[PDB]
């Protein structure tokens, strides 16, 4: 069985920019019921010990009948599970996959008006995205819990603009969340992340 | 232009169903920024003095350029202009459709439990949809702002869940913003739109 993995935090570890009362029903309600919904689905099949990483990536050879699940609860298990362990109290912005955002967007304040940018357009609910694509980095979004690994890119880091992420704090105000986001990027992750993907 | 409808009744008059602190945000806000959105893609165009209903009816003919928009915005004002119609402060389980929903689901629980069903299956942000196919009654989801109108069929109500709409009130609690909304159906506009497309 596929468990809810806890915090590498406090609730409140991510105050003043992402509120403690969403980390807790972000964590404990909407991340647990992905955790449960996908168990439901591949409990007492072949599927319950493939890891997670394997099925996302080869969402395409999960059967027909299980597919739709496995992408949907499989992908929101996935995408927080990520999503947590990229947010951190001590962000840095220094490490290699900074100076590589740095030698292809020119300066890290473009990298972030792009992925603002399509943070703020993205039409309903998703994520935006760092991925690695064949050695390069790219910014693309996907929609509900669907994630780039799916389509062979490595994601490093996310945001998640479902309007459950920051409705109580920011409301409407999607661009506020975003502004919040870069004060609390673990870095140190991405990069570890970066560096296995290149 | 398209103009932001006025709600039919006082922003807290739905109480204590829908808070009025989200219908503030979610009409002045939300409403809001899709009219303005669609007038931004529209004005100046061959779009301008053409109907909403004809553009979301006939969305594959909108010129490629502005069809995004169109769905996204104008179905955004199109669904939100719909539900403000069809909440009342004054509910009452009665009409013409309600005796119709009664001969087809055996009771109003029964049609309440699938309308349920299917709004809190519905994964990501979207609606859920009571329409007339071709004279019959039946309940269908649509994604983002999508509309069945789309796909040749009538919407007389719907029940907007997107996140916005229920997270200040119900947080992750969909079930609970759906037990709600029964409380608040205006269902002699409901039986309005049902005489019309039937
Ligand atoms: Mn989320
Ligand atoms: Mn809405």
């Amino acid at each position: 069985a596929f468990k809810l993995p806890n915090l590498p935090y406090a609730y409140d570890a991510l105050e003043p920019y992402f509120d403690q009362r969403t980390m807790e029903f972000h964590h404990d309600k909407h991340h647990n019921t992905y955790v449960t919904k996908l168990n439901a689905t591949v409990e007492g099949t072949e599927l319950e010990h493939q890891s997670l990483a394997d099925m996302i990536a080869n969402l395409d050879k999960v059967p027909e009948a299980m597919r739709m699940s496995v992408r949907n609860n499989g992908g929101g298990h996935f995408n927080h599970s990520l999503f947590w362990e990229i947010l951190s109290p001590n962000s840095e912005e220094k490490g290699g996959v900074i100076d590589d955002i740095k030698a292809q967007w020119g300066t890290l304040d473009e990298f972030k008006n792009e992925f603002a940018n399509k943070a703020t357009t993205l039409f309903g609910s998703g994520w935006t995205w760092l991925v690695v694509n064949d050695g390069k980095l790219e910014i693309v979004t996907t929609p509900n819990q669907d994630n780039p690994l799916t389509e062979g890119k490595t994601p490093i880091l996310g945001l998640d603009v479902w309007e459950h992420a920051y409705y109580l704090k920011y409301q409407n105000k999607r661009p506020d969340y975003m502004t919040a986001f870069w004060n609390i990027v673990n870095w140190k992750k991405v990069d570890e992340l970066y560096q296995a993907a290149k």
